DNA sequence: TCTTTCTATTATGGTCATGCTATGGTACATACATTCACAAATGTATGTAAACGTAACCTCTGTAAAGTCATTAACCTATGGCACGAAAAACCAA
């Protein structure tokens, strides 16, 4: 969480001062860290989505749809 | 001793189903050990030879049962010879 923080805390100051988006490169060129640490880094931190998600303006597009369970395998193998 | 005027939960359907997914940040300094990831050695492992025995297995001579053909004589068409029963001639009675 400090060095999600920290790295948050750099891109903001640098997307501040340059104005465009916080390339990691440059990250990794003034933190003196590796790229694949960073790209770990970044795709780690990532908040989970909740199991409603309304999508429609009706209530009937709710989740419990387009998910799929893979453990329950097909008639067809098992004959 | 008794009926109205207010303060809060239930209720009304789903079937035919839709697209594109995140939304603002807010400190570091010692710390000691659990865990992942490689060196190097054990141990049982697998795959290459070599010996015995019978799975046998064809080859050949002897015993045995089955088609056929030597006898020999039983019956059977022939031949000769003698009764036999039919067919015609004869003669008698009315």
């Amino acid at each position: 969480i400090e060095t999600i923080n920290k790295l948050n805390r750099i891109s903001r100051q640098m997307l501040q001062e340059m104005g465009r988006e916080p390339t990691p490169e440059e990250l990794a060129e003034r933190m003196l860290m590796p790229e694949d640490k960073i790209r770990k880094v970044l795709k780690i931190a990532k908040e989970p989505i909740s199991m409603e998600t309304p999508i429609g303006d009706d209530e009937d597009s709710h989740l419990g749809d387009f998910i799929e369970d893979t453990t329950l395998e097909l008639p067809l193998d098992s004959a």
